[PDB]
């Protein structure tokens, strides 16, 4: 169905979801493991960064598609979250590799599921 960004229980409706429903999102969402290899890339996200989102999935997140993220801002809160096992923060960022700067919204959210974890994004 619907679901809003930043939602308090997003992680309960995603995993219902399957590819298809993931591209019906009104947001960006990006499924990583916790070393960071992307394991689902939504149509919205392929939207707001040029990415194909067939080619994406299996890369890793931070070494290889988005080393502007690669800071203690972004990856640092990411691993602090993996290693906690409390993974949930929102704020502001630009993405600007290989791409018009674009300033976004970022929510990075634990999954339900077993070593996921869930980035989602919004043009601000
Ligand atoms: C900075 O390098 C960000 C790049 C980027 C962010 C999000 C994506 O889905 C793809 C590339």
């Amino acid at each position: 169905e619907h679901v809003a960004f930043g939602s308090e229980d997003i992680e309960n409706t995603l995993a219902k979801m399957d590819d298809g429903q993931l591209d019906g999102l009104a947001f960006g969402a990006i499924q990583l493991d916790g070393d960071g290899n992307i394991l689902q890339y939504n149509a919205a996200e392929g939207d707001i960064t040029g990415r194909d989102p067939k080619q994406v999935i299996g890369k890793n997140f931070f070494k290889d598609v988005a080393p502007c993220t690669d800071s203690p801002e972004f990856y640092g809160k990411f691993k602090e979250g993996v290693a906690s096992g409390n993974l949930n923060t929102m704020f502001e960022y630009t993405f600007d590799y290989q791409m018009t700067p674009t300033k976004v919204k970022v929510h990075m959210k634990k999954a339900l599921s077993g070593d996921s974890y869930w980035v989602f994004v919004k043009r601000v």
